[PDB]
DNA sequence: AATCCCAAA
């Protein structure tokens, strides 16, 4: 569908650090290319999808989402002679493997620089954290997402039929609680 | 300390 649907926004991008039941990803992206020394954004390059859920028929294996949005950018057909700038706003931040192989296209396409902007922090059973310190040492411009990100993505992504973003409780809370662990994650205190 | 986990009951 052309737009999200606001009650799969609203639970899935909620920010409580610790809540439980959120077990899909969703991530919706922009792109934008530097033009006269500006950012200028591509407005038929942006979009929304999710990961492909274990034992999906026709995916029984799932992809997450992350690998999902790696597979539709040699599509785009980016000029190789141009810089773009990618966002992706994440529910959940980048496994350790997703990391890896995001870290391993940014290497890779030099004229691309990559920032994530994650409504939560995935934890990957321990491992995530050197996941994004990797994916940060590679180039990738990594940050929790504030009520402002929300919002956009609000406003642009989702289905809303003309109602105003509403902020649920604590977000602004939670969204700098979750700074503060971002912050010792890649600086390697975590 | 652990919470939480692109599910699994
Ligand atoms: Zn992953």
């Amino acid at each position: 569908r052309h737009s999200m649907d606001p009650a799969t926004f609203t639970f899935n991008f909620n920010n409580e650090p610790w809540v439980r039941g959120r077990h899909e990803t969703y991530l919706c992206y922009e792109v934008e290319r530097m033009h006269n020394d500006t950012w200028v954004k591509l407005a038929q390059r942006r979009g929304f999808l999710a990961n492909q859920a274990k034992h999906k028929h026709g995916f029984l294996e799932g992809r997450h989402a992350a690998l999902c949005f790696l597979d539709v950018i040699p599509f785009w057909k980016l000029d190789l002679d141009q810089d773009y700038r990618v966002t992706c706003f994440t529910s959940w931040s980048p496994c350790f493997s997703c990391a890896q192989e995001m870290a391993k296209f940014i290497s890779k396409n030099k004229h691309v620089s990559l920032c994530i902007k994650t409504a939560r922090i995935y934890d990957d059973k321990g491992r995530a954290a050197e996941g994004l310190r990797t994916l940060a040492e590679a180039g990738a411009k990594i940050s929790i997402m504030t009520y402002s990100e929300f919002k956009h993505c609000w406003d642009t992504f989702v289905d809303h039929q003309g109602a105003p973003f509403q902020p649920w409780d604590g977000l602004d809370e939670h969204s700098q609680d979750l700074s503060g662990r971002l912050r010792a994650i890649l600086q390697n205190q975590e």
